[PDB]
């Protein structure tokens, strides 16, 4: 039965669930997919080389033997086969080895959530609407010309700085969007004082499990020291630096990127990385300072959510490794996502 979903909705439930961008992504993380294809894939299988990373963590930082390290490291091959073509399988003998694989296990959960979603479930209702009503989320239209477009393309605009500016961004759809439980599961941190309305890019491939399953955190078998600020969920307050985890190309210059409500409260503000497993006594999430910040006098309240939309200004820091802010929380509760939008980058080089 021919669907009665927005074009743009419809549309944006074949980007996300394209088996051909999924494969294409494990390609380009030059895994076998004769020997590991799409189907054959396990959260067990990822949460097992999970804890090979730790172990290479581990043994690198507790100076264990070359031969440990290469075992280590062929085990991690051996459960997630590559194809290196005439190359050899690179060394997980360093920290920025390990961070590289961490990444990309990241990457591949979402792959399997989405394939997995897709492949499972049962006729006579088009295949779109069966893989929308999947996702566990109302997926509205926001109106070009409503005044909470107006926010977000203000909010896209003003936070779109030059050191990124390798590309224009070009709002294509603003998607309202609510996930089935994640209102009621909120609630509790919806009294905390300090919310916000932050930015959170992923790759294309990554959406239908981010939909689905809400923004999670790195499992514990995961490596904390994987993860800068350690295993929370990442967002920034500046569009330019969400954008650059939206892994588009000349190829497909189409991004997807969320805007949700973060429960921060009392904020633990670093200048340089810190590989957090539990949070000091009295702070709810982790601010990194970066050296520009949104003018805070141009800061907006939707729906009683601080949206930092103010321009690109210099902040006091001084000793930071950060060039912007960005913000984490070690509890899956303290995000509700509110809006998705669908982003078309036009890239230019700019002196
Ligand atoms: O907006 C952001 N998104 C992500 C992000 C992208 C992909 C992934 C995944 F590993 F693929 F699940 C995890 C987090 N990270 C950051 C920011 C802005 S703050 C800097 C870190």
């Amino acid at each position: 039965m021919k669907s009665k979903l927005p074009k743009p909705v419809q549309d944006l439930i074949k980007m996300i669930f394209d088996v051909e961008s999924m494969k294409k992504a494990m390609v380009e993380y030059e895994i076998d997919l004769q020997k590991m294809p799409l189907g054959k894939l396990s959260k067990r299988q990822i949460q097992a080389a999970y804890s090979i990373l730790s172990e290479v963590q581990q043994a690198v930082s507790q100076g264990s033997s070359d031969s440990q390290i290469l075992d280590l490291s062929n085990r991690f091959y051996t459960l997630i086969p590559h194809d290196f073509g005439m190359k050899k399988p690179p060394l997980l003998n360093n920290a920025d080895s390990v961070q590289a694989k961490a990444e990309m296990l990241d990457n591949l959960l979402d792959i399997e959530v989405a394939y997995s979603l897709l492949r499972g479930g049962s006729s006579s209702k088009d295949p779109i609407d069966v893989n929308y009503e999947k996702l566990k989320t109302d997926i509205k239209v926001v109106d070009r010309d409503s005044e909470e477009a107006e926010i977000i393309r203000k909010y896209v605009k003003n936070t779109h700085a030059t050191t990124h500016n390798a590309y224009d961004l070009e709002v294509i759809d603003i998607f309202k969007i609510e996930r089935e439980g994640e209102c009621q599961r909120y609630k509790p941190f919806k009294q905390l004082h300090n919310r916000r309305l932050l930015w959170h890019g992923s790759r294309t491939t990554n959406f239908a499990g981010i939909l689905s399953q809400g923004l999670r955190i790195a499992p514990p078998e995961a490596p904390v020291t994987g993860y800068m600020f350690g295993k929370g969920i990442y967002f920034a307050d500046m569009v330019s630096k969400s954008a650059n985890y939206c892994h588009t190309s000349q190829g497909d210059p189409i991004g997807l990127i969320l805007l949700g409500e973060v429960a921060l409260g009392n904020m633990y503000e670093l200048k340089h990385a810190s590989h957090i497993s539990k949070l000091p006594k009295g702070k709810h999430s982790v601010k990194g300072l970066g050296k520009t910040t949104p003018d805070p006098s141009a800061n907006i309240s939707l729906d009683g959510v601080d949206v930092p939309l103010g321009t690109g200004i210099s902040s006091g820091v001084n000793d930071t490794s950060l060039l912007y802010n960005e913000y984490i929380v070690y509890d899956i509760a303290q995000v509700n996502l509110k809006y998705l939008l669908k982003l078309k980058f036009n890239f230019k080089t700019a002196h």
